[PDB]
């Protein structure tokens, strides 16, 4: 990742609530048991050992309601509180094998959207998402549902992290306001 | 165990699909296989979702503050937000062998606890909680922590629910009260 490792330490305090000073200790741990670690790879590794996903080159002010279907998928950032989970399924491909989708509803301060989770996504993220959790979505390509609602679809090129450190974030409605 | 009704209950809270959604899964399971009873079908529909049905969450006024070292795990039943997560760690075992441990601050309205995750219970809960997080613990052995006061161990008898449906909850002060 290219975040610096000051702003590594940021994210760590938001998502562990330990002071700066305890932080930087595990930082000297880290790097007292790996000589070939800078300060910002032990604080990478630190964020990694914490569950934290670093994003490897971080910001948008994109919202939901912005996504139009064919948009450049490099253009895609959205952040989204997960208001519904569908169950797993299975579905044929045109060379007779079965695979796996899974669909989820979002929505930011702008709107919802469908997140559609496509075949390894599912087996990575399915269990790990609850609803009420945050999801930043970088690069996926967008589709527009039978219903209206932008679709989100994430394949293996596209990125989830869950509970990203975001500034949308704080703008999301809690699940209760909708 | 539980019934169909309070597994459905259950589905609804964990995925927020609606009772007329989650019985049509049901109702397809149980096209798929004639031997399933409702019940039976409501279990696996949860089993897939990736939803641990807890055949015991009962409801508890119990406080933190009425923790104490030796209680019956069977009578400790707390809820709490999560104010600090610190890194897991190794530890070395009686027979030589390694393990993981991991331990978060908890609070309710009443005090903290020391909450230490012990070993699959690391791998089980740790990266699903975050800070600001309710959980709600079942079963844990209260220790004394170093400095005389009540720790939680979650080890294999222990429960964690996340972010649970519990009166208490709305009683807990948010982070920046603290
Ligand atoms: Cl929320």
């Amino acid at each position: 990742t290219v975040l610096t490792k000051d702003r590594i330490i940021e994210i760590i305090e938001r998502k562990t609530g330990m002071s700066r000073e305890e932080i930087e200790e595990e930082i000297r741990k880290i790097m007292e048991e790996d000589p070939y670690l800078s300060e910002q790879g032990a604080a990478a590794l630190l964020a990694e050992r914490l569950g934290i996903d670093l994003i490897e080159k971080e910001v948008s002010l994109m919202r939901i309601s912005e996504l139009y279907p064919g948009m450049d998928p490099r253009e895609v950032n959205v952040v989204g509180r997960v208001l519904k989970k569908y169950p797993p399924r299975e579905y044929t491909r045109k060379d007779g094998s079965v695979g796996r989708v899974a669909s989820l509803i979002i929505y930011d301060d702008s709107g919802r959207a469908r997140v559609v989770l496509w075949d390894a996504k599912v087996s990575e993220y399915y269990n790990k998402i609850e609803v009420g959790d945050v999801i930043k979505v970088l690069d996926a390509q967008v589709k527009e549902s039978l219903s209206g609602l932008p679709e989100l679809h994430i394949n293996f090129r596209a990125r989830i992290i869950l509970n990203p450190d975001d500034p949308r974030v704080e703008m999301i409605p809690p699940l209760e306001e909708v």
